[PDB]
DNA sequence: GCCAGCGTTGGC
DNA sequence: GCCAACGCTGGC
């Protein structure tokens, strides 16, 4: 359980994934998973994702919490 | 006033 | 019963 950040190669360059352990509450252990934008925007949910790349690229089958394209 | 960190909940 | 999506707020 250790918070871990970088690239995603299944978003455009620049864009990168995030896994942030939670360390107490009923949640604890769980993990939430963000993405950040190359001007650094705080991503954390498909479709606010989606309102940004979803014109430029294909999102129907990325799995936000995985960060990658469903094979 | 912001926001990281956690809880709530509707849809499955 | 799980979890995507997001509401809430203590501590700053």
């Amino acid at each position: 359980m250790e918070r871990k950040r970088w690239e995603c190669p299944a978003l455009p360059q620049g864009w990168e994934r995030e896994e942030v352990p939670r360390r107490s509450g009923l949640s604890a252990g769980h993990r939430d998973v963000f993405y950040y934008s190359p001007s650094g925007k705080k991503f954390r949910s498909k479709p606010q994702l989606a309102r940004y790349l979803g014109g430029s690229m294909d999102l129907s089958t990325f799995d936000f919490r995985t960060g990658k394209m469903l094979m």
